């Protein structure tokens, strides 16, 4: 009965697939837009099952949306509006990246053209980001507690305490990261999140700081599952999140399961 359920019942094969059951169309947003550097909107074409939630996606320091473009088709085809953004400058700090993620979401709600706006549920928004943009994902949830989900990917931030976060948060770390080492960024972040929050931490064996910038089935399958569970309230995806996954590519996993 869940009004936000989209797509057939999932399997291990369907969440690993490079293409979900929805066909995807795109829209380029100029950098002239206020509040962020523009980006690319990826949306599902089919409307017979209802509107969709959205996730804004930020890159890291010195990087552009091209470092995140593969999340666009992969995630949107499982039933989401996906907005891979550019920041105002490639040198913006994490707090700036959080502010601009929220401006990108507000663009979708308030400014987008009819093709996008009529496919969107403005009540169900989420944030995701890489490196400093993962620090921005944390920042955005403090700025806006009504967000449905947050996914910081190999996140970087000098602030190590996130005990006021109220948004379900999934931190992905890279075991051999030397730029944002898991021992000094991802793990203290995760441990400082409220213990009553639905949250998870996944550490990828042998991975580096730029693992999130190339197609990665392990990232994709649980990014999709997390957005499904919390943006769509879709408990069909709880089976992949709880108990903790044991994929060979995972070297540590922590969670507040069951949820
Ligand atoms: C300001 O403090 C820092 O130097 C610094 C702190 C954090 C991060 P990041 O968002 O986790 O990195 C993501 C992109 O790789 C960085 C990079 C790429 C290419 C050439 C040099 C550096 C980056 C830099
Ligand atoms: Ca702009
Ligand atoms: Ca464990
Ligand atoms: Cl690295």
């Amino acid at each position: 009965p869940n009004p936000y359920e989209r797509g057939p019942d999932p399997t291990e094969d369907s969440i690993e697939a490079i293409r979900g059951p929805f066909s995807v169309a795109t829209e380029r947003v100029s950098s002239f837009a206020s509040g962020f550097g523009g980006g690319t909107i990826y949306y599902p074409r089919e409307t017979d099952e209802g509107t969709f939630g959205a996730v804004a996606v930020a890159p890291g320091f010195t990087a552009s949306q091209g470092s995140m473009s593969w999340y666009g088709e992969r995630v949107a085809s499982h039933g989401f509006i996906v907005f891979t953004i550019d920041t105002n400058t490639r040198l913006d700090a994490p707090g700036q990246r959080g502010r601009q993620l929220l401006a990108a979401l507000d663009y979708l709600v308030e400014r987008s053209d009819r093709k996008v706006r009529e496919r969107l549920d403005p009540n169900r928004l989420a944030v995701m980001g890489h490196a400093m943009g993962g620090g921005g994902s944390l920042e955005a949830t403090v700025m806006r507690p009504s967000l449905k989900a947050s996914i910081p990917l190999t996140p970087w931030h000098l602030d190590k305490t996130w005990g006021q976060v109220q948004v379900p948060t999934f931190i992905i770390g890279a075991e051999l990261d030397t730029i944002a080492p898991v021992s000094t960024h991802a793990k203290p972040f995760y441990e400082s999140l409220p213990s009553s929050l639905p949250k998870a931490y996944m550490e990828l064996c042998g991975a580096t700081h730029f693992a999130p910038n190339i197609p990665n089935t392990t990232i994709a399958k649980y990014v999709i599952s997390w957005l499904k569970r919390f943006v769509d309230e879709d408990t069909r995806y709880s089976q992949f999140l709880c108990p903790n996954p044991t994929d060979r590519a995972i070297c540590e996993y922590r969670s507040t399961c069951p949820y």
